[PDB]
């Protein structure tokens, strides 16, 4: 018996899928955040994000029009950390983004977020 | 046809409740949070609380075991919020509650939060 | 510390919870009145009547056969009073109601009624 | 500017996937496979496979038939490894499983299938 | 009415058409093979192979330069069966004929390749 | 050694082929025949006909308009022969079918339609 | 300036020419019909045919032996015709020598005698 | 018997016949005249001149050179007027041109021209 | 070795000839020039006139009658230039002598007559 | 009034001459000489040989046998020189062919060899 | 049948003629050689030799003066021979004498002479 | 000193003479005998006859008639005889032919044919 | 006038000069025939023969010598004959006479002798 | 034994030698009479006359003078008579004629013209 693995077979793919988003490739959502308009694969936002994995389950619609309170730029860079486990922002913007990361439900992030900024207290 | 209005029938049945919580009487969930056991009503969470709605929804569990990240304190606070509509707490823990709220999808209170933490910071 | 109040959340819950009470979606119980079985929330029904209170603190029986003396319109009405904070009805239809309404305690509504016929005597 | 990296972030995203491939989740498409219906989503496909790409690209039906030639259970095996990046196979199915991964287009498997043949011939 | 039939009109036709091919004449796709140029015909390309029909609709670049894990021996025994219909290699390099020909979806011919392997296995 | 032939293979791509210029697809050339313009493949009306064939050798002009002398209906039935290898007409048009066959240079034809005419005064 | 023109310049030497052919002088090509010989020059013929100039501008053979379907008596005749702007014969000969016509891709002369033949069935 | 006249097939052959000597199709033949080499035709060039008839008859090379006496100009022009029966020069190059004509032997030609110069004197 | 040369043999072998000729000796060709009788000898023409030489070799009549265009006198006095090497004659005349020259193609002649002609113009 | 002299004009004309000797063209007559046939222009050898002019104006044979006493050699180098005016022979071969040259009355060649004679004398 | 032959009929005939010529009687031709006159018979004269034949037939004049070069006194003894059949004279004179029979052609003689020059030289 | 004879030179001369007088040249003297005329050289019949030697002597005239009393046809012996040396003639007649040799007073003869006569009479 | 004729005087005049010549009177010749010597005078020989006037006219000698062909005998029988006009003689001797007569021009006399020798053979 | 007969000999002699002497011809001697010169033959006169016999006889001289008495005249009738037998002359001539031959002894002449001068007196 043989076992097979490919560490960066995840990367690969997830920087494949990153592209097509980007490239409007297969996406079967639409988001509205603020008037900003964000397609996207109803699949992947559910497995990655609890919120919109019962959002999906709960409701099949091809557009989702997000709270008013979640800020479209914000919004903006939590989509590119979930296509590429890497988030860069300004300071002053860690709070709004981690703001919305705790409406997403995504704790190991709010985890390293509340870290960062007790750090930068201290 | 005839018209009555009872604008202190809401706040009396929510104070009821509240005690009823309080007692232990009819609670028919825990909540249990770094450790710390909590009793309350499945329908009134659910009915609060768009996270706890679709939670319940799709488990019907007695007890549900919140996620280490969020701390017992904050989130007592928070429920007595839900049961009270009232919140008091130390300056220095706002940011943790509205962690809290924030992953509970109360989008008035988040909002009411931020705007309050903003007029400290100025 | 600060101090948030939302005069409508309870307005804006009671409509939701009728709201899936209609829909079927998490009624406990089923209350039977003369043939006819309406579904409702234990809780609520508790909260709301003193008689349904002592009912269910004594008798946790998913279905509830109310006596055969108690009109199945002045129920749905009064159910609806409960569910809703409104009530229209005919005139003649006000005693049997108010019949219903003293078995399940509700004094000011009971008083009220009693009041409105007597300036209907009047 | 802060840099987060979670490196099983994307194998508890597999995870999840596979897991929700097994209870029937979210599946969208239904893959006939030698009489055997196997059910998957879209978009997992299309990213791993540059074949399935291609072939949702061009046609959205909810059931693919595939190829008579393509086996049943060497597909299992094969879709096994998309959603685990692990294949364990008895030997002498090496070559059938091979000959699917060839039509699927996973040429580093390939590669290392043909590797390890060949070590079997030494 | 009269119907005629030409049962070598197809066969004299590839034939021509491959002397041509062999002649360099209308030939108006490359394909770059591991640094090897090959010239092909489009239209009887895409006819042929899915995959090159599926990948012309997708692309029309005059140059394709096909994965490095294709082997261009392979490939151009392949070439000479699609444009003649018939293979002559040596059995060693069988599999990877095979391979080439899962990658070009030629499911017919793999069925055949698996068959004859596993014959000369016995 | 092994030998495989397809006697139905030629057949079924020509079918794939003459279905294609049927729905436009793929069609490279466009024939003004009395004003009538027709989509068709260069490659196969090159392979097919030796007039048409020098014709685009000569010239690589995407449209081609024959003389006028030549009829819409006759060029019709003559190019669903050459894409079919059938022929249906009524019998005071072989006439001049026969004529735009000798400019096409369908010898086989010319010579069957010659013994046909004949057999008919017959 | 002066126009000068010779309205029987290009009759004279069309003249000129058959009188070369009878006689055989500077005929540089030899044109096998049904085992007939028959020498022609093949400037001649490719400006006079556009048959027979895409034949030569192909194939610079001294020798063509044109299909056995070509009847050389007609042929002989369709000569003549191309040498002289006349053709005599009888009445039953017009189809093939009209055949041949076609062949030769004359079409004004193919008109003219569709339309004998219609004024001939009139 | 029938009889089919085309008053202007010579003059459209002729054009046909200028037109490849233009671009230089079919010629057979290299003048040299004066330095400056001139493709053209030597069955025209022969069927034209009566010179040319002789030379060609006694000499078969691919080039003639002309004697140096003959001007290349006028040979250009006498050159177009044997392929156009037109001629267009200035006046003062009337003589050259005329000379050059006699050499030819054009005696039809050789009359008008000195009927014109004769002309001109008076 | 001895050499011996004898300057005026020529001259004076031509001066015989010529004479001959006018006696009419030996003579063995008659020249009919616009209904003139005139004899002398083939060889003589033959050599000195290109084109005899060639008719010669065409045809062998003791009797050769030129085109009605060629004059007499312009001939005679060309006759008496090839067996004299001097012609004199009026000015007027040049052209036709010259006429007659080129027919003869005696280009020497030819470019000095041209030279005397453009001398005169200028 | 013009006169014009070539002074090579008779050496180029009797070059050409004896070059159409030695490529037999044009010659009329054929002299045997011992066994040796050697042919000849009869109006050459009449206007350079008086017993030639007599020969001639007597018999019209185109064959003459001389009297085998002249000897071949001698013959054709006074040939050579009556086509050459030069001639080019051993020493002790003079009086053969001095005495050959006095049977054709070449009497300032006869002069000119006994004088080279008597000069050898002394 | 009788037959008479007189062998010295033809001697005493040649001495008369002899006898006649010296006296000077009936002879008809006089020829002049370098001054010196001599009286001869024309008709002997003609028949004796070639020249003097041609001569006659072609020049019936009484007097005929021969070529300068031609000697008196070897003259003289030739025509002594000529009259007797016999020639004295010393042997440096042999060339002379011998040159004068070569341009009289007495063929004979002149053989007979070289052989005896032969003789002497060797 | 060498002395050269030829015995048949005299008879080949005689053969020659005679021929040239049958055919006709040179001949100077016609002889006129009962109406027949006859032509001669005059020299040969003045040489040969001592009478002819007077005749001549006395009378230079072109025609000669002789006296009627000569026969014909034996002066045409006697003249064969003369220019031959031979005679033939019929038995009979040899008397007239001795009384023209008589005439012609040849004494050798005339004793040669009247030995023979004697003979004869003996 | 008168005219006197004397028929007898010519005979008495013979008379008298036949004897004379008996007598050798006025004899002026000497005759020598055979070697008999005969007196006889010269004008009456010329005058009765031609050839005797022409012999004298030719040499004026005393003394003749005949022949020896002429018989002495027969040559006085015609000298009798010529001075008296008579003759008689054998009939045998009637040839040789005949012959002198021939060789004398006696042509009467030659006439007569053959018509008696003619008489004589019939 | 024969005998001829010539009766005009005699005057045919006599003619010739008249007419011999007119012209001179063979005269010997040379007659003066009267100063007159006249040539004769001694012979003839000598045997017709007595006289002229004696006087030649006696004296043999070339020129012989007459007396002076004798007429020049009337001598050359006599001598013409001589010479001819016929004498004419006028009569009164015819004494001085007789007395002239008197002197020559002609005495039947004297008889004659006696008797004719006797009629004339009578």
């Amino acid at each position: 018996t043989i076992q097979i693995e490919f560490p960066q077979h995840s990367s690969s793919l997830l920087e494949s899928l990153n592209r097509h988003r980007l490239e409007g490739k297969f996406c079967d959502v639409s988001l509205l955040v603020q008037g900003r308009e964000l397609r996207a694969h109803k699949a992947v936002l559910a497995a990655a994000s609890p919120y919109f994995h019962d959002k999906l389950l709960l409701g099949d619609a091809p557009r989702l029009t997000l709270p008013s309170v979640i800020e479209a730029d914000a919004f903006e860079g939590l989509l590119q950390l979930i296509y590429s486990g890497r988030l860069r922002l300004p300071l002053d913007a860690l709070p709004a983004h981690l703001l919305v990361a705790s409406g997403l439900q995504m704790w190991q992030v709010v985890d390293q977020c509340s870290e960062i900024l007790r750090e930068l207290e201290t």
